[PDB]
């Protein structure tokens, strides 16, 4: 029942060149169950700029991405960012985190 | 600062590559090196010139792997000397 949960920062060129700041949670399970991704920014909810594309299947594996399109300000400032994925059926949701380096 | 991408599984599922990328942030010269497994890699990397903004200088360093030899669970490294810095990444 458990996933794995990679949790990706903005590059230091999307930072200087795209002017933007994507983090990218990807969700991979060997369970065909439906995934929820849920951001926190600052310790608040966010909802706002935040995209969950349909779950792929591969041959035995399913892989959920959610994306969170924040501010270069909002990395810059040094605000911590989480993710926190829970599948159905599942027992627990599983949480990963990020900050400016 | 060395900062070492691992490939995303996107790229692994979709583009069917593994692509690593270093990023490193005085001078503007500074020659990434990779390992693989414990060897030099020349095969597959590519450099963009180092760019400049205020008072830093950001250098980027892309190694094309393999999704093989991503999942074999080798050791990568990728080495900054500025005018080094290593970081290491594998498979988990």
């Amino acid at each position: 029942s458990e996933i794995a949960v990679l949790l990706r920062d903005p590059t230091v060129e999307e930072i200087w060149i795209d002017k933007s700041a994507t983090l990218v949670c990807e969700v991979l399970s060997t369970v065909s169950a439906g995934v929820v991704v849920s951001w926190m920014v600052n310790g608040k909810v966010r909802n706002e700029g935040v995209q969950m594309e349909p779950t792929k299947m591969s041959g035995n594996q399913y892989l959920t991405i959610s994306r969170l399109t924040s501010s270069v300000e909002e990395w810059q400032s040094g605000v911590e960012y989480t993710c926190s994925a829970k599948q159905d059926q599942s027992s627990t949701p599983v949480v990963k985190r990020t900050r400016k380096a």
